[PDB]
């Protein structure tokens, strides 16, 4: 009657609904390392979040976006694959039920508490509707969520998430700077994917970052807190929103570093 992560509309009953889940580059996959390809051709990532507008914060049901202006080039994404600018639209988390899953994307068949995604636009489009007609229309910044000390940058996003417990629901949320997400180290693997959840356009050029961020257990319990559900409908608790690996096929992931 819609998507979800259950039992009855989960990933497994998506190709119904959308043919394209049976594509040809398909994510998140598998990260093989001794199989990527050290590629020297590959430029490093530039990242430009200093001018950065988060504006709201909303449960949609599935997870919770934070929003962003990109009416200008603001924060934007160059460099490393890519072509062009990139802006950033929104962003937001996938996570398990236990910490020992929650990651879209594996390395070396590993799991992680859960998985980052900054979403960002191809600004030669004119608009992301536009963009996601396109091959070459989105980024997808992914950075790997580890459990153990606490991560202060992400202390603002969990104080807010009671006034967004319910699908529909959104809070003001301004002055955000994300950045403070931001693993130490830039290095990188990418390779040709698409969306991770429906409608699944293959559209984006995925940017997984080699090196995790660590947050505590209390952090992502609070995030386990969360409800699928609308207010009023039965409690649902919103955990494990993530689609598992899916075959490569004739693909071939390139690493920045060896
Ligand atoms: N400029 S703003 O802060 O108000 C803004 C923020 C988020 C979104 C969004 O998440 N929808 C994405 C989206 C919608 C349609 C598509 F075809 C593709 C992506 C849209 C506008
Ligand atoms: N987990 S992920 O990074 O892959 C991801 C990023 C963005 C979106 C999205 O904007 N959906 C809206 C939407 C609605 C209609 C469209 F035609 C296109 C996008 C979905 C998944
Ligand atoms: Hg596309
Ligand atoms: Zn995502």
């Amino acid at each position: 009657h819609h998507w979800g992560y259950g039992k009855h509309n989960g990933p497994e009953h998506w190709h119904k609904d959308f043919p394209i889940a049976k594509g040809e580059r398909q994510s998140p996959v598998d990260i093989d390392t001794h199989t990527a390809k050290y590629d020297p051709s590959l430029k490093p990532l530039s990242v430009s979040y200093d001018q950065a507008t988060s504006l709201r914060i909303l449960n949609n049901g599935h997870a919770f976006n934070v929003e962003f202006d990109d009416s200008q080039d603001k924060a934007v994404l160059k460099g490393g694959p890519l072509d062009g600018t990139y802006r950033l639209i929104q962003f937001h988390f996938h996570w398990g039920s236990l910490d020992g899953q929650g990651s879209e994307h594996t390395v070396d068949k590993k799991k992680y508490a859960a998985e980052l995604h900054l979403v960002h636009w191809n600004t030669k489009y004119g608009d992301v509707g536009k963009a996601v007609q396109q091959p070459d229309g989105l980024a997808v910044l992914g950075i790997f969520l580890k459990v153990g000390s606490a991560k202060p940058g992400l202390q603002k996003v969990v104080d807010v998430l009671d006034s967004i417990k319910t699908k529909g629901k959104s809070a003001d949320f301004t002055n955000f700077d994300p950045r403070g997400l931001l693993p130490e180290s830039l290095d990188y693997w990418t390779y040709p994917g698409s969306l991770t959840t429906p409608p699944l356009l293959e559209c984006v050029t995925w940017i997984v970052l080699k090196e995790p961020i660590s947050v505590s257990s209390e952090q992502v319990l609070k995030f386990r807190k969360l409800n699928f559900n609308g207010e009023g409908e039965p409690e649902e608790l919103m955990v494990d929103n993530w689609r598992p690996a899916q075959p490569l096929k004739n693909r071939q992931i390139k690493a920045s570093f060896k």
